[PDB]
């Protein structure tokens, strides 16, 4: 597309200008999206002008693994895709990996999902093209797909954020701190390990939290539907194990959504769907000839003027 390639190329542009990453050339302006496994600022990069995200991980380690994280970030300089967060660079410091993104003034889509209360059918349609082209990306220049991991801008792009290239990053938080568990495929509570397979599982998940407003597992048994319209986490991972998967509430959704939804969250992985198969699903080619006006939605859904 060729809006996407203007976008793409001045972003790249502006990213040539910046240079090499320094703590002292960053002056904060906020907090944004603050907690998980680091604090998360809106900067000023100073010298250029450019605002970023910054996120930080206290992390006490020798020179040597810090050194190996660095490297193995900068990895993100070559993923350039209209579905992936831009990445400005990454270093450390006094005892804390950096790590700079684009700013997306929309934020996630877990402090969206809050804000709404739920995310209309429509708008998913275009979450979910994003995310399985986003998705498409990753594997075709080679995860863990949640809400919180997905942000959004007032120019109506929808991007994933994620920093897992690294893996030995992931290595040394351990110890620390450990990113939940609750949008891991049946498979993977198993062990049987990662698959693209097993994101398109966590994409099913997320999606019918944001269309019900709410984790839904446990599935609502009660009225709560009708008003709509405790479980420990290792109670939890059983349950995502051992009962059947959560499905959309009928009425409320169209059939292609329900659909869409059904077979990202199919238990084997085998039967569920792939990729190939998402993108050329019901639910897919009919919001991709939607023209869905997602801007709009956001900037009145979370008040952004
Ligand atoms: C993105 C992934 C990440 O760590 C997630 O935990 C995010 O939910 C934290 C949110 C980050 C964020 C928030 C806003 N809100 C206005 C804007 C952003 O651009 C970002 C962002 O880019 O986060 C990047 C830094 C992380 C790595
Ligand atoms: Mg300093």
């Amino acid at each position: 597309d060729e809006q996407q390639r203007k976008r793409l190329e001045a972003f790249l542009t502006q990213k040539q200008k910046v240079g090499e990453l320094k703590d002292d050339d960053f002056e904060k302006i906020s907090e944004l999206g603050a907690g998980n496994g680091g604090v998360v600022f809106k900067v000023s990069h100073k010298p250029s002008g450019l605002v970023m995200a910054r996120k930080l991980i206290h992390l006490e380690i020798k020179p040597a693994i810090r050194n190996q994280i660095i490297r193995e970030l900068q990895v993100l300089h070559e993923c350039n895709s209209p579905y992936i967060v831009g990445f400005y660079g990454a270093f450390y410091s006094d005892g804390e990996i950096s790590i700079c993104m684009e700013h997306m003034d929309g934020g996630s889509l877990d402090q969206v999902l809050k804000k709404a209360g739920r995310i209309p059918e429509q708008i998913l349609g275009k979450v979910s093209i994003a995310v399985i082209k986003g998705l498409t990306y990753l594997r075709e220049k080679h995860r863990d797909v949640k809400p919180s991991n997905i942000l959004v801008n007032s120019r109506g792009e929808i991007k994933l954020c994620d920093f897992g290239v690294s893996g030995q990053l992931i290595d040394s938080m351990a110890n620390s701190f450990v990113g939940t568990r609750s949008y891991m495929s049946p498979e993977r509570l198993q062990g049987t390990h990662y698959s693209v397979q097993s994101d398109i599982w966590s994409m099913g998940l997320s999606l019918v939290e944001m269309a019900v407003g709410r984790y839904p597992i446990p599935p609502p048994d009660a009225k709560e539907l009708e008003l709509m319209f405790p479980m420990a986490i290792f109670e939890l991972l059983d349950y995502i194990v051992n009962e059947p998967p959560p499905k959309l509430p009928s009425g409320v959704f169209s059939l292609e959504f329900q659909d869409f939804v059904n077979k990202c969250l199919i238990k084997n992985p085998a039967e569920r769907a792939d990729l190939k198969q998402l993108m050329v699903h019901a639910f897919i080619k009919r919001s991709d000839a939607e023209e869905v006006d997602f801007a709009g939605w956001l900037c009145s859904t979370i008040g952004l003027n």
